[PDB]
């Protein structure tokens, strides 16, 4: 059974940086991407980016190219997301999600088949 | 960026009903349309990928259809474990974008 255990809720200061983790168990961590997503109160999901643990390659949404940095530790089966220059606009629920098996070579569904429970971040003065 | 619009924003139904919700993409996404369910506690699960393909473990009462810019998710025999918010998401071009969601209530 595939599980993604995310880190606990953090209470961050404006302008500071923070780090959250996504622990993978029950599957080959290097065979699928890990997407990172953002959700605001009673709103839709924003896609931040994904990282390929096999190659450490990262693709990022332009809206987050200076806000988030995605890393993956192959040995510990863990994905990380570093946020910087925090603001109240960053107060949200952050999810990590596993990319489903591809349609064919080079063609991906971009369907996030397994999700972490989410990490709530509160940026407050 | 492809924009996804879901209708209606909220749908109230009863146990056992057959329910269908709509999702419109800004452009032709060539069936790369995925459906997600989100419970009140915050958990998210994939239901349908690639317009009509059922994810592992999802009951066959969930069905999907559509093409081009227009897609739909159908629930027959509504169970109480279906009361949640349902998001569609296109996977045709970077970046992946999600709809505003449809809250399916009793
Ligand atoms: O493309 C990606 C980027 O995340 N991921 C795909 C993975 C990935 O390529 C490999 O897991 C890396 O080792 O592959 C996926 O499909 C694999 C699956 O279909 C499997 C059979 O169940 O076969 C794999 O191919 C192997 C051949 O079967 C072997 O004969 C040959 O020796 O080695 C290849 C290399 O794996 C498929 O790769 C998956 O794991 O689901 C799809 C992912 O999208």
């Amino acid at each position: 059974q595939v599980q993604l255990q995310q880190s606990g809720a953090e209470l961050a200061k404006p302008g500071a940086s923070m780090k959250m983790s996504c622990r993978a168990s029950g599957y080959s961590f290097t065979s699928y991407w890990i997407h990172w997503l953002k959700q605001r109160p009673d709103q839709g999901l924003e896609w931040i980016g994904y990282i390929d643990p096999a190659t450490a390659y990262t693709e990022s949404n332009q809206k987050f190219k200076d806000k988030a940095i995605l890393t993956a530790d192959r040995s510990s089966n863990t994905a990380f997301m570093y946020l910087n220059s925090l603001t109240s606009e960053d107060s949200a629920v952050y999810y990590c999600a596993r990319e489903s098996p591809r349609l064919r070579r080079g063609i991906y569904y971009y369907a996030m088949d397994y999700w972490g429970q989410g990490t709530t971040v509160t940026v407050s003065s």
